[PDB]
């Protein structure tokens, strides 16, 4: 129906938000943009599903999120991929977790205090139904 198609627009309208927040905060940069091959030619052997901000804006705007639980599993992606591309002691290495698990909480935050749980619970149920 319009009504479920109006639905899902308001859920990329608030996805697109709580993404731009992320991707101006300085400390997420190393997140906003896909990792250059040349820069890091052993990226996307170690990574098989690389997960950036600008690639979360792209799937927000080709309507592959229909629920927030789906959005939250990219975000996830994004930390995962952090943690284990640069699992190492070394300060570099800590600095990216530390900025990945904030991505990761901050993002969590945002959705905690403004997502209506109600309004998730309808996305699901829309999504359940195709
Ligand atoms: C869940 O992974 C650990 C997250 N974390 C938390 C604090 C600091 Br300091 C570094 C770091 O990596
Ligand atoms: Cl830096």
């Amino acid at each position: 129906s319009m009504q479920e198609e109006d639905t899902f627009r308001e859920l990329r309208i608030f996805l697109r938000n709580v993404t731009h927040r992320l991707a101006i905060d300085k400390r997420f940069r190393v997140f906003t943009k896909p990792v250059d091959p040349d820069e890091v030619p052993d990226y996307v052997t170690v990574i098989k599903q690389p997960m950036d901000l600008s690639s979360v804006i792209s799937k927000i705007d080709l309507h592959k999120y229909l629920t927030v639980k789906d959005y939250l599993r990219d975000i996830d992606l994004i930390c995962s991929n952090a943690l284990e591309y640069n699992p190492d002691r070394d300060p570099g290495d800590r600095l990216i977790r530390h900025r990945a698990c904030a991505l990761r909480d901050t993002a969590y935050a945002i959705i905690k205090e403004e997502l209506d749980e109600d309004f998730e619970q309808l996305c699901e149920e829309i999504q359940e139904s195709r």
